C-alpha cells in the first residue's frame, strides 16, 4: 500500500520492496543489505550509544531520502542540531555526518522526546524529505532545498503541538494521505476527536477539522497503554482509513474518498482487549499481505502470529494462526525483541522479521497471506550480541530500491 508515517513506525517501507535491516548499535550504524549475501556491515562510526553519545530519550534517528535519488540517508536529531550521513550508493555512507540545521534538537530549540515528535517526510513533492516536527507551538517544517541546504524552520500550523495540549501519553499523531492527491496530511487522535489537517503542498497545513468522535481517550476510552490505533488504506484507493484495536475487537472508520469519514463499526471480534491482547505482551500491525494491496491485520500473540485478511473493502476474513513462532509463548518480548511486518522479497506481500534473543529470523509470505517456515538470517543485532532495545534502534528500511 501507501506512505504512512506514525510514531511507532516513523520509517515507512515500500510495498513492493526488498527491505534492508538497519541497526543503530553501541558502536555506530550497521546494515544488513537484503541480498544473496546476508552479513552485517558497519557503515558509520556515529549515531551510536558509545559512538557519538546517542540516546533514545534525547535524540531521534531515522532513515530518509534527503537528496531525491531514491537512496535512503541516515538522519539524526542530535544534541545540538540535525546531522545527516548520505548514502554513497554502494553500501557505504558519508562519515562523519554533516550538521545541516541547528534546530529540532535537545539543545537547539529545546526539543524533547517526551513532548515532541520529529519525522522526515517529502511534504511538497520535491522528491526529498523535509524535516517535520510536532514541537511546542505547532508543527514546524524545515524545507529541504537540495544539496544539504535546509531552510530555517517555518511554522506549518499552530496546532497539534504541546502548547495546544497534545500529549504523548494521551494522543497520537500521524502523517498520511487522506485525500488521494499524494500529499501527506496530518491525522491526530486528540482528546475528544480525530482531527485531520490538509497539506496544502507548500509547507503549511490547513486548519484542523474534526472527523470522528471516537478512537480517543475522551471519546470511547481509547488509551495508549491498551488500545493501539493506526491509519492505513483498507480499500485500495490509496487514501487512508482509521483502524483501532479496541476492547471488543477491531473498529474502523472508512474514508469516503475526500478526507471525510464514515461511522465507526466493529468489523472483527478479535485482536482486542476482550480477546486477551495486551500492548505490553503483543504486537499488532496493519500491512498488505496479498495482491489486493490493502491493509490486512497481523498480530504477534501468545501462541504465534495471527492474521485476518481484508476482503478488499475493509471487511475481514477469519483469523488464522499462520506461524507458531514469534509469539509471547516462544519467549518473544516487546521490551527485548523488535518485530516488523515488511516486504523482504519484492512480491508486494509483506513478510515477517524479528530480532530475537540470539538471532534475527524471518518468515516469508507465500503470496496469499499464508507463510512458509521460519528462516535464520544472522546471529547478530540481538540481545546476546550486545543489542538492548533501550540502548539501540533497529528498523527495516529500504536503503535502495
Ligand atoms: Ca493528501
Ligand atoms: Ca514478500
Ligand atoms: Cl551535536
Amino acid at each position: 500500500s501507501v506512505v504512512v508515517i506514525s510514531q511507532a513506525l516513523p520509517v515507512p517501507t515500500r510495498i513492493p520492496g526488498v527491505a534492508d535491516l538497519v541497526g543503530f548499535g553501541n558502536g555506530g550504524v550497521y546494515i544488513i543489505r537484503n541480498s544473496l549475501l546476508i552479513q552485517v556491515v558497519k557503515v558509520i562510526n556515529n549515531f551510536g550509544y558509545d559512538a557519538g553519545g546517542w540516546r533514545v530519550e534525547k535524540h531521534v534517528r531515522l532513515l530518509a531520502d534527503t537528496t531525491g535519488d531514491n537512496q535512503s540517508d541516515v538522519v539524526g536529531f542530535g544534541e545540538n542540531g540535525v546531522w545527516i550521513s548520505t548514502n554513497n550508493g554502494n553500501n557505504t555512507f558519508v562519515d562523519p555526518p554533516k550538521m545541516v540545521l541547528a534546530n529540532f534538537a535537545y539543545a537547539a530549540g529545546g526539543w524533547r522526546v517526551e513532548k515532541h515528535i520529529r519525522f522526515m517526510a517529502d511534504l511538497r513533492k520535491t522528491g526529498r524529505a523535509d524535516i517535520v516536527g510536532f514541537g511546542d507551538g505547532g508543527i514546524y517544517i524545515s524545507r529541504n532545498n537540495g544539496g544539504g541546504q535546509f531552510a530555517p524552520a517555518q511554522l506549518a500550523l499552530n496546532n497539534f503541538g504541546y502548547a495546544q495540549g497534545w500529549r504523548l501519553d494521551r494522543h497520537l499523531r500521524f502523517l498520511a494521505d487522506v485525500t488521494g492527491d499524494g500529499l501527506l496530511d496530518v491525522v491526530g487522535f486528540g482528546e475528544n476527536q480525530v482531527y485531520i489537517a490538509r497539506n496544502s503542498g507548500n509547507g503549511t497545513f490547513q486548519p484542523a477539522q474534526a472527523v470522528v468522535n471516537n478512537f480517543c481517550i475522551g471519546a470511547g476510552g481509547w488509551t495508549i497503554s491498551a488500545h493501539p490505533r493506526v491509519v492505513a488504506d483498507l480499500t485500495g484507493d490509496r487514501k487512508a482509513d482509521i483502524l483501532g484495536f479496541g476492547v471488543a475487537g477491531v473498529y474502523t472508520s472508512l474514508n469516503n474518498g475526500n478526507g471525510t469519514f464514515g461511522a465507526v463499526n466493529l468489523v472483527l471480534k478479535d485482536f482486542g482487549v476482550n480477546s486477551g491482547w495486551r500492548v505490553e505482551k503483543h504486537v499488532r500491525c496493519v500491512s498488505s499481505l496479498t495482491n489486493k494491496k490493502v491493509g490486512d491485520i497481523i498480530g504477534f500473540g501468545d501462541a504465534g502470529v495471527y492474521v485476518a485478511l481484508n476482503n478488499g473493502n475493509g471487511t475481514f476474513g477469519p483469523v488464522k494462526r499462520v506461524i507458531d513462532n514469534f509469539g509471547y509463548n516462544q519467549g518473544w518480548r516487546v521490551d527485548k525483541h523488535p518485530r516488523f511486518v515488511v516486504d523482504l522479497t519484492g512480491d508486494g506481500c509483506a513478510d515477517i522479521v524479528g530480532f530475537g534473543e540470539n538471532s534475527v529470523w524471518a518468515c516469508m509470505n507465500k503470496g496469499d497471506g499464508t507463510f512458509g517456515p521460519i528462516m535464520k538470517l544472522i546471529d547478530d543485532m540481538t540481545v546476546s550480541k550486545g543489542w538492548t532495545l533501550q540502548k539501540t534502534v533497529r528498523y527495516a528500511a529500504n536503503l535502495y530500491l
